[PDB]
């Protein structure tokens, strides 16, 4: 049994670029840097007040671009994210990764 744990919730989220594309913000992380095995996490610092990832509420701030239109964002330079956001089209397909739980909760 090697080291190993991802349980994030992987879910697509459609958006339509608009005048301005997209209209969110990005930064680049480095998850799990291990020494030279670091993996680059591009997540949003934010989103513009009344952006098209704004309005539609799915897409919030600190959220982990982990695919895009399929394109993969992980252990990517900003750049390479940037780029891919840059390329995306009309509607793009963002697969943010949020932690799942773990237990039984009340309310």
């Amino acid at each position: 049994g090697s080291s190993g744990s991802s349980g994030l919730e992987l879910f697509p989220v459609e958006l339509e670029k608009d005048e301005d594309g997209l209209g969110i913000s990005i930064i680049g992380m480095g998850v799990g840097a291990d020494a030279g095995l670091e993996k680059l996490g591009i997540f949003v610092k934010t989103v513009t007040e009344g952006g098209a990832a704004q309005r539609d509420g799915r897409i919030q701030v600190n959220d982990q671009i982990v695919e895009v239109d399929g394109i993969s964002l992980v252990g990517v330079t900003q750049n390479f994210a940037a780029t891919v956001l840059r390329n995306t089209k009309g509607n793009v397909r963002f697969v943010i990764g949020r932690e799942k739980p773990s237990g039984p909760s009340s309310g």
